[PDB]
């Protein structure tokens, strides 16, 4: 089988052969359709995390396929299943996390695509209890990102506790945002759209964000004010100092902020202000088997679509490329048959 | 009518004879018996907050006394009602904060003895609504700090959504400290107490928390560890940068990290780890009018006790200077008959 | 000034001049723009309820018109807003359930158009702290209804739990049932829509309902099964021994089952399921000045209409005719102009 | 081996040496040192409920003991483990109800004891994943009852949704009360035992319970009225038609009936004073691994002690004699070592 390895980091991928997995008991074996591309690829490859992977290493934990076979005495799939291998790559199924409803933060989960190899070859063992089905309605193409940014973006939604009627501030109409603002609005929620570029806030417009603000150019809290009595509750999928204070400022109190980025520094927040006026800052990403199915129903009834460009394997190294200059829009998935 | 009266900031208040307030609408004339004094009070007298109150200022957001008159319209108080004036002196009731339960947020509120004159007097003005009722078992001076110290500690603990059995840390056995240990224990959970000086640890000890570290030698994020497996969650009572630290990294994942003192200054945090193990971050002061009511009720079956020191009004300023010494231990209630 | 007025039970209501009534302090007047009418107002005037009403009196709790005069005290209104009398006349705003969220529950609290004088005539005396502003987007005839119908729908809809992209079926499409249906979609929810009539069920659809049944001519709980695999949860909307078993049986294990009639009977349920399934039963109705200013916004934002036949006072008599034949197909509204 | 077998309904159980079982892949077998007697277990011989069991079978869901032998593939459990297998055997784990937390629900789910052969034996075959490690510094016979008494009514008080300050009544000091009343008083509550023998609510009190009433001799709702304002919640863990009208009285507005009981009879519920008051109702039984593992360390901590008599597996048919006369006070254990 045929993939893209990463064997040294920072270097070039090698788009060569390997060996095909084998798989024994409570795992599948699944052939790769396709396999979305985010930054958190990138920085597998790049090797500059903390934690960082062994090499070589395959990426992708956006890979979905089919249901090739079935291990010993797996019996809730089964073979030709439409079928996903998100990030969680598997957990514990026996520690307080995974027993609360929170596998998502298990001390001894293995990563897909980082701590094994994932979606970027045409083939994947994955463990049974922790693929998740893809609904019939829904085409792999556009599966594969509702498996990052779709459940890292509804999750932090609901993390967000707004509720119907209410106003959610997104910052960032990216890969991220972009997907946001389709979920708040499925979720009963009034939008701001808040970005640097003028034609992002007019996606997001046909998008559904009911308003927008350019946060330039004028004073984007200021606005949201102004206007809409401040925010209940802001999603930040582009974090930085800039992007922070600005959410921050637009909640308004008992508000919460919702961080879903993953940049290097740290921050600071206004101590002061956070406890005259109890605000939330929350940190959350990807989500559980539970909100994956329930994100990719929402796929399924046309009430969010990713906007995708599809790529080969083998163009790979020009989409970290490329993804490097930030020249990306939206999501990246790779074709593989 | 005598009271402790500041003139100018930073400088020694003047014990003197002014106006015995009138009452007009909804309002009622308490009779100050004993009024608690918190650093909230110093900061007012000092005048080196962002918002600075406007002088001459009698201080005093823990007075608690007796009802001498009642205004027109207020129907639910009687003459001799043993009754308190909370730092929420006063909240529209209309806007949505106040539909929510969070009149503590509401943007047209009054603050005792901050925007309106207080309890550092032998009477007080005071708005009918908004006084809250000392239970019949419970004294003047116990009651007084349970004014501030003891919803703030209790609330804090509320948010931390920490349930009968799970495991906080409490930041600092001061003031706040040592009241919120004795809430915790109330409220079904294990504490872990954090301090420097081993005397606050024992203290702690004899109020019931269940494990003491001194974080200098070891070591507390580690210890608690170890241990518990880390804390739920933590309540913060003095905001020093390295307390905030150690309490974010106390907790464990899915942790909620309460914050209650108000230093000037902004802290950092890690964005990478709050994302990627699901922090969160809070700010809490005080309490709503019923927060108070069951912060008090605790106290009225003697679940907790504060450790108080009676001083008369005349002794207003040597008190502040103990305080900015920092030799206070517990709480200094002020009496005035 | 004039009013529809129950002087006997059970007897023609008489429509003729009455005193205008004066204001206190805290009391606002209002002079009534249209007035809803619902089944309430009638078991007013029939007198069958357990607590009967002080005759004479003026029925209506959905009176809605301008202010006319602020009562000396109040300072949160104007001349010339315009606002509505919810059932929820007044409470003391004092006691537990007031301090909670749960106004609506107040021991001492008095009932517009029951136990004082509603909306029923040309003018109206409220308690200025409960009327409920009405947004500038949204008409008299058509808010009045929300004042009943919405909320008590919306809050039934919020109090059933079910979060977006989950079931709820709405038992019986009348007056609550079809403004029900379209807050429930609004809220991110699929619907249900279980009633008799096919010509409801048609209605329903062209509200946004997703699908519908007869029962009564299939099962309407197997036909849930089968389907969406039970519904999370049901509101009902009439019930009736019939409607109650047959929503009990369409809600899924751990559901949810919102009761919003007020019949006089009692209903079984089976002990052994309700625990062995850990189902809910649930009491609710109307809401919250807070839950109505939301169900109001919905209508302000055209996602929820009522259906609404208008007519004069002096047809009162000639409705509750209609009314109790079962004739009245959404909701009917007084103008009083 | 030997077991205590049913093998036709009603008949006397036989004490027979039967087959040793066998265990394949994610099985354990576990030496039983003791296993708690219920009156679920009676209506397994019995025979008496919708769903019967297979024949032959032996009881037990509270078999605690020994690991033995760990099957193929499994990790978590180590031979010698000290273990209990409790009455939801195994359940799907890929459904939503396994995927929300409610396990407990799982339409798939295999029950120890009923639908398998589970504790009365000497041996027991247990699905690796559903079994739970009791706490070291909890004996065997003190455990066995907390796999079903203990977390069945720990669960329900979680489910009362009161919190520490809170009142909730607890209806019937028998087998499951006894230990509701420890577990209440452990969660910060206030307690109401309500009984009609004089015994139990001396018992009660000994056992923590604030107040004590007998529903004979005098009125309990008026009682409970009273005195603490009426309680927030009520657990009933005999329910009976007198029994429920009694806690359902005595709730204040807003109030929780949780029901545990499994009667075979309906019973009526009023609607309109549901409706009026917001009351919730609602079944409880059993509960999460997570719930049990909870139960269970309250256990350890000696914040809740079983009353239990012990006997041998001879005996069982003597004990069911005694239990169907109602002649048992708390728990009875069998020991097999
Ligand atoms: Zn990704
Ligand atoms: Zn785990
Ligand atoms: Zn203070
Ligand atoms: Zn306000
Ligand atoms: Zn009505
Ligand atoms: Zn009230
Ligand atoms: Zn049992
Ligand atoms: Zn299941």
């Amino acid at each position: 089988m045929k993939a893209a390895v990463v064997e040294q980091f920072k270097e070039p991928l090698k788009i060569k052969e390997v060996e095909k997995p084998t798989i024994s008991y409570g795992e599948v074996l699944v052939r790769i359709k396709a396999c979305g591309v985010c930054h958190t690829d990138l920085h597998a490859a790049h090797g500059d995390w903390p934690v960082k992977p062994k090499l070589p290493l395959i990426p992708g934990h956006e890979g979905v396929g089919i249901v090739e076979e079935v291990g010993p005495g797996v019996t809730h799939l089964k073979v030709g299943d439409r079928v996903g291998i998100p990030w969680l790559y598997s957990a514990c199924g026996h520690c307080d996390y995974c027993l609360s409803g929170q596998e998502t933060l298990c001390e001894h989960q293995k990563n897909a695509g980082y701590s094994v190899d994932g979606g970027y070859a045409e083939y994947c063992r994955a463990a049974a209890d922790y693929v998740v089905k893809i609904p019939d309605n829904l085409s792999f193409e556009e599966a594969a990102p509702i498996f990052c940014a779709g459940v890292t973006t509804y999750k932090a939604l609901k993390v967000t506790g707004a509720k119907p009627g209410e106003w959610v501030a997104i910052y960032g109409i990216g890969g991220f945002g972009h997907v946001a603002v389709q979920y708040a609005k499925a979720m009963g929620l009034n939008v701001v759209a808040v970005d640097i570029g003028d034609e992002k806030l007019e996606l997001a417009k046909e998008l559904g964000a009911d308003l927008v603000v350019n946060p330039l150019k004028e004073d984007a809290a200021k606005f949201m004010k102004e206007k809409v009595g401040g925010v209940h509750a802001a999603v930040v999928t582009a974090v930085s100092k800039p992007a922070f204070q600005s959410a921050y400022n637009s909640i308004r109190r008992g508000g919460a902020c919702v961080l879903v980025g993953l940049p290097p520094e740290e921050m600071p927040i206004p101590i002061f202000d956070t406890v005259l006026n109890g605000i939330k800052i929350i940190g959350s990403i990807v989500g559980t088997r539970k909100d994956l199915q329930e994100a990719l129903q929402f796929a399924a009834e046309g009430k969010v679509k990713t906007i995708i460009e599809v790529q080969p394997l083998e163009k790979i190294n020009e989409v970290f490329d490329r993804m490097l200059k930030g020249q990306i829009n939206g999501r990246v998935v790779l074709t593989l048959e």
